């Protein structure tokens, strides 16, 4: 019944590996598949998985239009958008967000052993280049930032804009690996990633605090249902298992 909007980002949502044929759903699994099995139990509903057809979170182009799941939501051409989809005070205005299931904050994944502790290491400096996923919360963050350190670094990221600015985080991540690049990504992926290359670190705290929420076009009856839903999860500690199970 339900189309839910999602995209590939791990542990969130991942092709599922098997030896044998797999079909529909059964093609994904992570974190925000378990999460999407259990509101699907605790609502009753049935669910079509479709990945966003431009593979984008969702940002707002210089002549107002959205793009990725948030435009799919507001064209109505989904029910849901299950995955790791930032809670903005700009999303707000053309979706609804269910309560967070996660939270997080914006922070720098780079590599170990380096003087580099801030976002102002980075910023008072050009050799180590620096960016974000094109077209994510990150990169709108420091795009619509007022504050004089994020706002140079917008300058820097978004002139080498073809360059700093990368495809995914899969992409994001590699260029860490391979390069003298630093990559600008919510703390909860960091985690993830750092936690499997002891040669990866987080650089500094967190530079801002959110969190994830299940997206849902503007008015939708869902979307107050599944807060409720995720209310319960929480409850019952299944979050905290979801977390554990995925990020081990
Ligand atoms: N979670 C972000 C994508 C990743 C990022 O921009 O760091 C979003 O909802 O757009």
């Amino acid at each position: 019944t339900l189309i839910v909007t999602t995209i590939l980002e791990e542990p969130y949502v991942m092709y599922r590996k098997s030896d044998k044929p797999l079909y529909g759903n059964d093609r994904f699994e992570g974190y925000c598949l378990d999460l999407l099995k259990e509101l699907s139990n605790i609502l009753g509903f049935l669910y079509d998985v479709k990945l966003v057809p431009d593979g984008k979170y969702g940002a707002q182009n210089d002549k107002g239009e959205w793009n990725g799941m948030v435009k799919e939501l507001i064209d109505h051409r989904a029910d849901l958008a299950v995955a790791p989809l930032t809670i903005t005070y700009v999303r707000e205005k053309v979706i609804d967000f269910s309560k967070p299931f996660m939270t997080l904050g914006i922070s720098i994944l780079y590599r170990k052993g380096t003087p580099i502790d801030s976002a102002d290491d980075l910023a008072k400096q050009t050799k180590i280049e620096y960016g974000a996923v094109r077209d994510g919360s990150t990169m709108t963050f420091f795009k619509k930032s007022k504050i004089s350190t994020y706002e140079k670094m917008w300058a820097f990221m978004s002139s080498r804009q073809q360059s700093a600015l990368v495809k995914n985080s899969d992409e994001g991540i590699q260029r860490v690996l391979t390069t003298d690049y630093a990559l600008l990504m919510e703390s909860t992926s960091i985690e993830y990633v750092t936690q499997r290359n002891c040669n990866l670190t987080q650089i500094g705290g967190l530079i801002d605090s959110k969190g994830y929420g299940v997206g849902t076009p503007i008015g939708s009856p869902y979307r107050d249902k599944i807060t409720i839903a995720i209310l319960q999860l929480q409850e019952e500690g299944k979050l905290h298992m979801m977390k554990e199970k995925w990020w081990r």
